[PDB]
């Protein structure tokens, strides 16, 4: 029944150890956690909270040439292990927190956290990974060249992930992400969208997805642009046909190529697809009959996405890795960075589905 | 102590009659319906809908050279008047309604109910305008070389409508509608965002409006675009001190070409003004607390507008038409078009909110 869920810390000058501690009496009755900290942190963090933990497992990381996972030792109900793997940096847990504030030492230490939970989860230790929130600019002043977990993550297992958001009553694939607005139109093509159809397909395998309109009303047939729309209706039959049809990635590369063969392919197509044919008009996608509809959606870029979400799943709305050899989870940091350790009321709803989610997953 | 208001039939052949007729009882309550329909039209309609009409006051309108608006016989609890304006077209009364279907003549029809109804209220006959929707196809077939109510509505005043979505608990101003989604960065300019500010203060006296930014997180402090939210900044700050100022539109219009003066103004009228001076990010604004926070605001682009709003108010959300020398409301089609005279359940509630928000407010 029981699978391992693999927890990096986050920022420990956040609310993240908030969340993970309050958090644990409740999480421990779905699954097993390992917490990616050193206890004298951790120690640091509960008396500064003033909580006490009880009958958890934690993973002191540390830099080595070789992996190495083993059980050490029990304390205070605290069930101690060590995992040794090349991280290229050297640990170091002596700093002292700082509530609410950027630095060094804990964006380097929560950077570590996580490529040491990332690659525990690699090596198939635990069954997934669940992030807590770090802030990109602690990072940048510990002189690291990432920009968030995403990026970290296609530098270690060389996939670029999927963005999806959201919870059981609606999920959305996101085609771009954070890039500038007025760059996302370029970036809408034949080639890249059935890509990105085929790969969310793939990985999730939604059996009714709908695309949302780029432009208003879709475009309404042609008067308000419609450009991208067509391009997307292009994509649409084509990924549908060749999901259907059961060929390989290799016949895909060569079809993307030649429209006689796209041609083909369409021709011999006699199912209803995955994917609905026309994108969805935006007016109508959210609201309760629209999600009767459809509630797996794809949206061409960022707020189309996140700003009816966040507007009904404040709360519970996850954010979901496709594509990485690991299944990777994560939250919103949701609250104000700085405005931590001080009995500041919580949120630990997303926390707990973003766990339900990973645990509810087959095996990689 | 009821106020008049003037409403326009829209397109027969949908489900506006329907609205009308079940709506009539209750909002004779509230102020004094002055329906723009021919009596011998509006038979067809009530028993093709199987309803009667009780207490009701409707204008016959004439194409003429003079504006002239008269009472002429009371009848089946049916008050008749006539209203006679240089229309520009021969009504035509003299056709069959076609449930749900686009055809020249209830087109044309519907276009002149809308024209006269808007004379009268400009003629000061009724205190504001309720726009029932109509549909663009069957305007264009009827040879209209308009594209709906606004385009209308600026050749008739030579002004352009200010257009607002949205209901008590949320507004949003559009600083852009039906373009296409790419081209709505290069319409964000100093200039014009600034004239769409100040006369989006002038039509409502909002005292706390946001802008919600237009590339995701609000460019992130310049990481994700940015070029934009600094052209808003720059907007705001310049709108917010002309507005204490109290000095006039020739001032604005000189001020707006010269750095300068706009120097002097922003060092005389540094203060919190009525527009919060920093793009709000999308993830957060559309929240309990988000709204909280601020819930009059003004979006760059149609769908980030749309799709959030409709998430929160799918049955109570309205078109208002500011910037206009007479008020003028309206509200989206609730079915498809096709599905009217059906016996399928109507929602009116959004109906009611139009002509409750233009009773509230102050004549013109
Ligand atoms: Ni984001
Ligand atoms: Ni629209």
């Amino acid at each position: 029944a029981m699978k391992k869920l693999a927890i990096s810390i986050g920022d420990i000058n956040s609310i993240g150890l908030e969340i993970l501690v309050r958090s644990h009496e409740e999480l421990s009755k779905i699954c097993t956690p390992f917490y990616f900290i050193h206890e004298s942190l951790l120690n640091k963090a509960l008396k500064l909270l003033n909580l006490k933990l009880f009958n958890a497992k934690i993973v002191a990381f540390k830099d080595d040439k070789d992996y190495e996972f083993n059980f050490i030792k029990k304390e205070n109900s605290l069930e101690i292990y060590s995992f040794c793997l090349p991280l290229g940096f050297k640990v170091d847990e002596n700093f002292e927190i700082q509530a609410g504030e950027i630095d060094a030492k804990s964006g380097l230490y929560g950077f570590l956290s996580f490529k040491a939970a990332s690659y525990f989860v690699y090596e198939k230790h635990a069954h997934a990974l669940l992030t807590l929130p770090i802030h990109k600019k602690a990072w940048e002043d510990a002189g690291l060249k990432y920009k968030g977990h995403t990026d970290a993550l296609r530098d270690f297992f060389k996939k670029n992930a999927i963005m999806m958001l959201g919870c059981k009553e609606l999920f959305v694939g996101l085609f771009s992400e954070h890039i500038p607005l007025a760059k996302v139109s370029k970036k809408i093509t034949f080639k890249n969208l059935s890509i990105f159809l085929k790969d969310f397909y793939k990985e999730t395998h939604f059996k009714k997805m709908g695309l949302l309109g780029f432009n208003p009303h879709a475009g309404d047939y042609g008067v308000i642009g419609g450009e991208e729309e067509k391009i997307m209706e292009k994509a649409i039959a084509f990924v549908n046909a060749f999901l259907h049809s059961k060929k390989d990635e290799k016949f895909f590369k060569k079809a993307l190529k030649d429209e006689n063969l796209q041609k083909e392919l369409l021709l011999n197509f006699k199912g209803k697809g995955v994917y609905l044919p026309y994108p969805l008009v935006a007016d109508t996608a959210f609201t309760k009959t629209g999600l009767k509809n459809c509630n797996r959606l794809v949206a061409m870029y960022h707020d189309l996405a996140l700003a009816p979400l966040k507007a009904l799943y404040f709360d519970k709305s996850i954010n979901v890795s496709l594509n990485l050899p690991i299944i990777r989870v994560s939250v919103d940091h949701g609250t104000a960075f700085d405005k931590a350790y001080k009995n500041a009321k919580i949120n630990t709803k997303s926390y707990f589905e973003a766990a339900k989610f990973a645990i509810n997953l087959h095996s990689k």
